[PDB]
């Protein structure tokens, strides 16, 4: 089941437990969690953001409270700040409403504010999101950990945000498998020392990566493969792994998303995530600095 849908009408909604085990059961099965009716109101004074021409996208981190992409008059970058971040505070109090079972591993990541219209993209294949894919940053490395998105559609005209959903993650994997290469050697070590990966890419994250480029690449994958086209509307949120979730967006304007981790033994069930999936595959542990459990 693709997209499950919700009745959730409140960031601040308390949930029975039989609505918990559909969501938890849902997310890490890979189905998109769909809220229909959970709007994310905008204070009047931020109404002026719904404009394209504030990108110089806009990102905020809520650790940090740091906001970047976005150039303007302190009391601007102010309003905006504050948007992101109350957007950063209920999205994280509705996963903790939701996902008792994940408890405090559920860390925040960044913020993002997207203002321009999708339909009207075109770019590299790597980066084209028209393009079926598993989310994976060359520059970003998770090192096994999920990546866990909550996306609303704040569009104020009422115009849908239109996705495609793909198939399953093992099905994907399955049809890629045979394009997989290891990586050269010591390569990412220098991407590493070099400062062009924010980290150490693990063999997890190569083989993402390589998921993501070579399914994008794949053309007749891309046109043939089992896929679903569902229109987000306005005032809705939706909740997915994106890691996990095969996903591709063709149209649309104003978003906000936000981008959770979590790590894997935290999972109901780790057996289902990418990374657990990718280890049986090619039979070999691809985090060097996993736990080892005796
Ligand atoms: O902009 C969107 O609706 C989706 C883009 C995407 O692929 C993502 O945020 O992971
Ligand atoms: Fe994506």
């Amino acid at each position: 089941q693709p997209i499950i849908q919700f009745d959730a009408e409140s960031w601040e909604a308390e949930f029975t437990q039989e609505i918990q085990d559909k969501a938890i059961e849902g997310l890490e099965s890979g189905s998109v969690l769909f809220f229909p009716k959970l709007n994310f109101p905008l204070l009047t004074e931020e109404l002026k953001f719904l404009d394209p021409t504030w990108v110089s996208n806009i990102s905020y981190d809520p650790r940090s409270a740091t906001l970047k992409g976005v150039e303007g008059k302190s009391e601007d970058l102010r309003l905006l700040s504050g948007l992101l971040k109350r957007y950063a505070e209920k999205t994280a109090a509705f996963l903790h409403l939701l996902f008792p079972f994940y408890g405090s591993s559920l860390k925040i990541a960044r913020t993002s504010f997207r203002p321009v219209e999708i339909s009207g993209r075109a770019t590299s294949a790597r980066k084209d999101d028209t393009r079926l894919h598993v989310d994976a940053f060359p520059s970003s490395p998770t090192g096994g950990e999920r990546i866990l998105r909550v996306f609303s559609n704040i569009n104020p005209q009422g115009k849908p945000r239109s996705w495609r959903i793909g198939e399953p993650f093992q099905n994907y994997l399955n049809h890629l498998l045979p394009q997989l290469s290891p990586p050269a050697p010591g390569k990412r070590f220098l991407l590493y020392l070099f400062g062009i990966t924010k980290g150490y890419r693990s063999l997890y994250d190569h083989y993402m990566l390589e998921l993501h480029d070579k399914g994008k690449l794949d053309l007749e994958y891309q046109k043939n493969s089992p896929q679903v086209a569902f229109d987000f509307p306005a005032g809705s949120t939706w909740i997915v792994f994106t890691d996990q979730v095969l996903h591709a967006v063709d149209k649309g304007q104003f978003l906000l998303e936000q981008t959770f981790h979590l790590k894997v033994n935290a999972l109901k069930h780790p057996e289902k995530s990418p990374l657990k999936l990718l280890e049986t595959a090619l039979n070999k542990k691809l985090v060097s600095s996993e736990s080892f459990k005796l």
